[PDB]
């Protein structure tokens, strides 16, 4: 009997432990449910909830039994429970001194339902008595599931309604939030025949009876819906729908749809038309707005079968799209194809404005056609020279994808496009030879080229690819060569001298410094720490000097003991991901991340102009131009992130630095997350936190827009709009949820107030910037009426403050 010689390991291991001692089963009677339902209707977070949601919460409450002289909660212990007193008396001890005495009906431990907070007073049981109670985890999880199943349920019913079929993913999700649940008991008329109603209804649970002229036509089941046409048109109800058993309906109103989405026909058509236009390689390079304008101004026409829609008698049509039916195309007498639903024709005539229309288009059956005329293109492009404008725009689409040109003013970008010269190359011509100093940026018009270095091939590039952009910013040897790998390769190109006549010092300095810093490789041993520029529980931030290039950087150290202690294992990598991917001028730019036995490193550009927190405090109350500049700058950064499905979640002046030139840099992406569906976790700084985060029913990127309104209020008015005096988190959230927004008598600008009120709208659906148009509604608001957004991005504005000298306070 031999023994095992190789090793088996041992197994290892506050307020929730105590309540387990008092926990007990008890069947909930009618007297209990009604006192819970009463007590929750007066609660801070639960007051907004409907009866079915409060009924669900009431059942998750648990019974706890106490003898006299028993401890419930202790002042200093971490807070986790909320209580409604069922029987007996309970005394409240603050600093070991009796303040109050509570009986049946009263509640305590309110703040636990929002966050883990330290208890203020010690509650003790005077007599023998019992508590109804619920824990945060259970309360938040229940709130999550209620709102989240509601959303997913409603989105399926949106997907089942045919009128929404041509909405995009993002459009369908946005109208899902406009759904309102409406309950009907038996006997109740949902809709009456003859009324001009503007509401779609969808049966989730139950059954209803349909009456036309007081006669039973049919019965409707869970899934059935009615009122699609009521969202498009003013038309009377064809029937009287009456509920037969207790029923629950999801519903969209046209009034809220118009606020959220705009006109439904206009939005639907724009999608149909955008999809049809994108099948052409020409319109594929148009902007979303340009395609939307073509959709809004397109002539739409119904034709009978065997009709000559176009015949070489043409009404200046350049492009044709089939919406319904079929048409046959002819060149003289030869059929060249049949276009069905969604297909289109005319690329040849869109490109060549002056060409005679040689084709014939004959309807095969009854059809609906959209027609884009010569004027419809000119009004879209803003120019009567269509061929030149399409060409100009083709080039613009190429360069707007590059950082170097993306943020230049439209006037500068146009000038630069106009300056493009064209040249041709024989096969085997060295367009660029490595080692030589370049002065030209190229875009390939026609053909192919092959990139090489020290002999070996690296890549192959073709129509609309580009190369050599660095030569515009630097005087340096070309790292690779570019050989022509086709017969008659044509390139557009622009000289450095022309680029320097267009771009001005500030933008040029920004590009010079930025492109260079990522280019230069870095190792830890090459960096010397000059001085510490930031401290905290996270770790430290050092100002560092790179010996080889002499470029100065910033190096954040995140201690490993900090991350593993608070269970932020998965979060530090998601921060690395987000922080590395950001490539916007008003967001901090990462260079590289290093790994270490002690701390996680982040190396970024050095920002020398200090925090915005201090800048506004030097300025005092900001004027209209100054608030426009800073808020405008924050808007561009947040918009960039929202387009990449990132919600920032911690917007405050502290997290915004200023550079040498006085332009903003967003930092600290610790609270930031890649949004996939609805977020529920409670994060951020309480004074800037949106009411939808606090209420636990789901939030998205809209929270950063609330915070924007908080910042604007600080800029114009001075103090915070909510809980300015307050230190207790509970009383801040209370002021955020139910407090009054007021504005000082010295705030004389109507438009400023209007914007602040609309950014600080509690319900997101009514919050400016949160509809389908996104930030467009903020940017076009009267407050920004004289503000050139174009010049902000391109560094062509005088900023409010320029710092004299420097200012400081897988991996
Ligand atoms: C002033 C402080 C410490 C908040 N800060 N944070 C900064 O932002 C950093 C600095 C290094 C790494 C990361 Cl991920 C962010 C920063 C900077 N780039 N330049 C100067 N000061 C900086």
């Amino acid at each position: 009997g031999m023994r095992c010689n190789e090793k088996k390991k041992a197994i290892f291991s506050g307020e929730d432990t105590l309540m387990e001692d008092h926990l007990q089963l008890r069947e909930k009677l009618s007297e209990d449910i009604e006192m819970i339902k009463a007590s929750l209707k007066n609660n801070l977070v639960c007051s907004t909830l409907n009866d079915n949601e409060i009924l669900t919460l009431s059942n998750y409450m648990q019974f706890f039994v106490f003898k006299g002289g028993d401890l419930v909660i202790k002042q200093g212990e971490k807070g986790s429970y909320f209580f409604i007193i069922n029987s007996g008396k309970f005394d409240v001890y603050v600093n070991d001194k009796k303040v109050k005495s509570m009986g049946k009906g009263s509640s305590f431990g309110e703040a636990a339902l929002i966050h883990n907070t330290q208890r203020s007073a010690t509650i003790m049981a005077e007599t023998d008595g019992t508590l109804w109670g619920v824990q945060r985890s259970t309360f938040r999880a229940t709130l999550k599931q209620l709102s989240n199943r509601n959303f997913n349920e409603n989105r399926s019913f949106i997907d089942s309604v045919s009128v929404f079929d041509m909405l995009t993913e993002a459009q369908k999700n946005m109208i899902t939030n406009a759904c309102v649940i409406q309950m009907f008991k038996p006997g109740e008329t949902i809709v009456k025949q003859g009324d001009y109603g503007d509401v779609l209804f969808i049966l989730k649970e139950g059954k209803a009876t349909v009456f036309i002229n007081d006669k039973e036509i049919r019965v409707l089941n869970k899934g059935s819906y009615f009122g699609e046409r009521a969202l498009l048109y003013d038309e009377p109800r064809s029937a009287t729908i009456i509920a037969k058993e207790p029923t629950a309906c999801a519903s969209i109103c046209r009034k809220l749809l118009n606020i959220v989405l705009g006109n439904l026909q206009v939005v639907l058509f724009r999608n149909i038309m955008t999809e049809a236009l994108q099948q052409s390689e020409i319109f594929r390079q148009f902007s979303a707005e340009q395609l939307n304008d073509l959709a809004d101004t397109a002539i739409v026409r119904d034709y009978p079968a065997n009709y000559h829609i176009l015949h070489k008698k043409v009404k200046s049509v350049k492009y044709l799209i089939v919406l319904e039916g079929k048409v046959e195309l002819f060149l003289d007498d030869e059929s060249i194809g049949i276009l069905t639903r969604g297909k289109s024709f005319g690329d040849q005539y869109v490109l060549n404005q002056k060409q005679k229309f040689r084709h014939t288009v004959k309807s095969l059956d009854v059809c609906k056609i959209a027609l884009i005329t010569e004027s419809c293109l000119a009004d879209c492009l803003g120019d009567n020279n269509i061929d030149a404008s399409i060409d100009h725009n083709n080039k613009k689409s190429i360069i707007k994808k590059m950082y170097i040109f993306r943020y230049l003013s439209e006037q500068q970008c146009n000038l630069l496009i106009e300056a493009f010269r064209t040249t041709r190359y024989e096969e085997g011509d060295y367009i660029i030879q490595e080692g030589e100093v370049g002065s030209r940026f190229y875009i390939i018009k026609n053909g192919e080229v092959e990139v090489t270095k020290n002999g070996k091939r690296l890549r192959t590039l073709g129509k609309n690819d580009y190369f050599g952009e660095r030569a515009l910013l630097y005087d340096e040897p070309r790292t690779a060569s570019i050989i022509s790998k086709a017969t008659s390769v044509e390139c557009w190109f622009v000289d450095k001298s022309v680029f320097l006549q267009i771009i001005q010092g500030p933008m040029l300095t920004h590009l010079e410094e930025r492109i260079k810093m990522q280019d230069t490789k870095v190792e830890m041993h090459e960096l010397e720490t000059e001085r510490i520029i930031g401290r905290g529980t996270f770790g430290t931030v050092k100002l560092v000097h790179h010996k080889p290039t002499q470029i100065r950087y910033a190096l954040k150290c995140v201690s490993k003991r900090s991350i593993i202690s608070l269970n932020q294992q998965n979060n530090i990598k998601l921060e690395r991901e987000i922080t590395a991917e950001n490539d916007h001028p008003f967001i901090i730019r990462l260079v590289r991340t290093f790994k270490d036995s002690n701390c996680f490193y982040f190396l970024t550009e050095l920002v020398t102009g200090g925090e915005l927190y201090d800048a506004i405090r030097k300025l005092g109350l900001l004027s209209k131009p100054q608030a426009q500049f800073y808020l405008g700058s924050i808007i561009l950064a947040i918009e960039y992130l929202h387009e990449r499905n990132i919600v920032y979640r911690d917007l405050k002046p502290e997290n915004i630095l200023l550079d040498k030139q006085g332009y903003v840099k967003l930092i600290d992406f610790g609270c930031a997350k890649k949004i996939q569906g609805r977020a529920y976790t409670l994060v951020g700084t309480p004074h800037y936190m949106a009411p939808e985060v606090i209420l636990g029913k789901g939030y998205g990127c809209t929270v950063d827009i609330w915070a924007l309104g908080v910042c604007l209020y600080e800029f114009i008015c001075g103090p915070l709009p909510f809980g300015n005096d307050q230190e207790d988190q509970l009383e801040i959230f209370r002021d955020i949820l139910t407090g009054q927004l007021t504005f000082p008598d010295y705030v004389s600008d109507q438009d400023s107030i209007n914007l602040m009120k609309r950014l600080l709208c509690r319900l997101p659906q009514g919050r400016i910037g949160c509809s389908i148009n996104g930030f467009k509604d903020i940017k076009e608001h009267a407050f920004f009426g004289n503000f050139n957004w174009d010049k902000l991005a391109g560094r062509l504005l005088e900023p409010p403050l320029v710092s004299k000298g420097e200012t400081y306070a897988d991996f």
